[PDB]
């Protein structure tokens, strides 16, 4: 069937959209080429629309049957539990968007009775009602990038009401928490911090005799997404011990939502029909994971590839295997991508084969080594800076509900790119407005947390250990690619950052404290005269377990 239908309106904006980058005192500092950064507008939706827009082909075999019972199997073993209303309220984040019923988000957290009534209406009714189709609003989403060598059209979210969303986790939040997990296992990306990450990219790399691997990316992903994909997808989840009000909520939302649906505009006119899977629902990750787990796993059996693990997160797929020679793996994969495509998961870029670790890019991420303060070699995860950066700026000069910025120092502490810039930028920042003390929002896979700026040494050294602080010759590659982005963007050169790093340090160490602390760690680099950098006291005791376990992005999940 055909992905999308349109009826004419338009992907219409409930506000007024920027668009480009405001020259701004601050964000100046960080990168001088403004004109290349941008923000994405319901004003590309339409060019978004084409792209998405298509009739899906999928032809199942007996792999593809094979692999989906291993899977039922495993799955035979949960029992997930339903989410009370107050425990799906308190999941509800500050800033989620408000109901077209007489609520907002801070009412449901607070559990005012005005919303939590509303909200045991759609329940009764997902209990009822195992047909018709619940109205979901498509919006184009507004991300920041950097110009390539065009633009990028905007993303579309489709999401369902707060009310529909408080029912989502209560009957679902438990399993799309839980079941990756233990249908897939090792192979769960979600489960990893990024440092566990690399760790299993790395042992999985060198536990092949010659490994080979490669990363699969499919052309949109969510609209390749099925009927029958989403119908099997419950069919995995209905082999959990359900209460009987959770089974039935799922059996309705999967008809009368995940499905498909009706589309809403922000001016509240019908834009179309949708039969493939909508980006702002709770299910979207799990959904995604397992399906792309399920067709590539069977893929690779079509195409005789050889002992290979797979690592998913949501769409994001990565490959490694026991390599059969040059020309076989080359034959095998372009065999596989076929059997991918007859599955419904086409590629947007054709696969290329990778003998080399640091070459694969999954999760827009590659592992990367350097050094740490004894020459030991150390591995971590890295990516290209260019979109973190530009997004970096905007937050400069933009108040933002997320922080992309503070996530992406927590993730990628260790790379080079963020100690210099981001560490440096944002402290000086917040030094100044004496900022250091407020907690800030941003996200982990998805999910929503709340962050203290003076927190980071801890959390740092707890998710990536000492070394992230004395990391030093960093590999050529990621030398030549920082530094190109660094010039292209116009980011002052290393010198620059030395000395406004050397300068934040010093007004840090002053203030004394947790400050102390962040200058003394966050910005060793700095000084000729390294300090002995020892555990921090704090990192030996906290829990960051929650904040490695599922994927949640279009989930509309916060944890506090
Ligand atoms: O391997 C290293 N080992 C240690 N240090 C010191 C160091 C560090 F251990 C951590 C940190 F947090 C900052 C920092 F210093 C390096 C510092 C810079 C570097 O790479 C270079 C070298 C020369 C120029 C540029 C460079 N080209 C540029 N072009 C435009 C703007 C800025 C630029 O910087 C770069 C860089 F873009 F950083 F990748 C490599 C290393
Ligand atoms: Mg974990
Ligand atoms: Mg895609």
């Amino acid at each position: 069937s055909m992905s999308y239908t349109w009826t004419g309106a338009l992907i219409t904006p409930c506000a007024a959209e920027e668009s480009k980058l405001p020259i701004n005192p601050l964000s100046n500092s960080l990168l001088r080429h403004h004109n290349m950064v941008y923000a994405t507008t319901s004003r590309s939706a339409s060019l978004r629309q084409k792209k998405v827009t298509f009739d899906r082909l999928q032809v199942l075999d007996d792999h593809y049957r094979d692999v989906l019972k291993e899977m039922k199997a495993k799955a035979s073993t949960v029992k997930a539990k339903l989410l009370s209303i107050e425990e799906a309220c308190k999941l509800t984040p500050p800033h989620s968007a408000k109901s077209k019923f007489g609520y907002g988000a801070k009412d449901v957290r607070n559990l005012s009775s005005r919303a939590v009534n509303h909200i045991r209406s759609v329940w009764e009714d997902l209990l009822e009602d195992t047909e018709t189709p619940i109205d979901t609003t498509i919006m184009a989403k507004s991300e920041v990038f950097c110009v390539q060598p065009g633009r990028k059209p905007a993303r579309l979210i489709v999401f369902p009401d707060l009310g529909v969303r408080v029912c989502e986790k209560m009957a679902l939040y438990d399993v799309v928490s839980t079941l990756p997990q233990a249908v897939m296992g090792s192979s769960y990306g979600f489960q990893y911090s990024p440092k566990q990450r690399v760790e299993f990219l790395v042992n999985t790399w060198k536990s092949k005799k010659c490994p080979m691997g490669f990363s699969y990316d499919t052309r949109c992903f969510d609209s390749t997404v099925t009927e029958s994909d989403i119908r099997v997808e419950e069919s995995i989840y209905q082999c959990c011990d359900l209460a009987p009000e959770a089974r039935q909520a799922i059996r309705s939302l999967t008809e009368r939502l995940y499905i498909g649906g009706p589309l809403t505009n922000s001016k509240g006119q019908n834009c179309g029909y949708r039969r493939c899977r909508a980006s702002g629902v709770l299910t979207t990750s799990c959904g995604n994971t397992l399906t792309c787990y399920l067709k590539a796993t069977a893929a690779c059996r079509a195409a005789k590839l050889q002992d290979c693990t797979m690592l998913v997160n949501g769409d994001d797929l990565v490959v490694i295997c026991e390599s059969a020679g040059t020309q076989e793996d080359a034959a095998a994969l372009r065999a596989f991508t076929e059997a991918m495509t007859r599955y419904s998961a086409p590629p947007g870029d054709p696969p290329q084969p990778e003998y080399d670790l640091e070459l694969i890019t999954s999760c827009s991420s590659n592992v990367s080594v350097a050094h740490d303060a004894s020459g030991k070699r150390v591995y971590y995860l890295t990516r290209d800076p260019t979109t973190p950066l530009a997004r970096a700026a905007w937050e400069t000069a933009r108040h933002t509900p997320i922080n992309s910025w503070l996530g992406n120092i927590i993730m990628y502490a260790p790379t080079l790119w963020a100690r210099m810039i981001l560490m440096t930028h944002f402290f000086s920042i917040l030094l100044a407005q004496e900022q250091l003390e407020k907690a800030l929002d941003c996200q982990i896979y998805g999910a929503c947390y709340s962050i203290e700026p003076l927190d980071l040494p801890q959390i740092i050294e707890r998710l990536h250990g000492l070394s992230a602080f004395t990391l030093h010759s960093y590999s050529p590659g990621e030398i030549n690619r920082v530094a190109s982005c660094l010039r292209k963007l116009g980011v002052p050169p290393l010198r620059t950052w030395r000395h406004r790093a050397r300068s934040v340090r010093a007004k840090l160490l002053s203030q004394g404290g947790r400050a102390a602390t962040c200058g003394r760690y966050l910005f060793n680099w700095a000084v000729r005269t390294k300090l002995k950098l020892t555990p921090i006291p704090a990192a030996s005791q906290l829990d960051l377990s929650g904040w490695f376990v599922a994927g949640y992005s279009g989930g509309d999940i916060y944890h506090s």
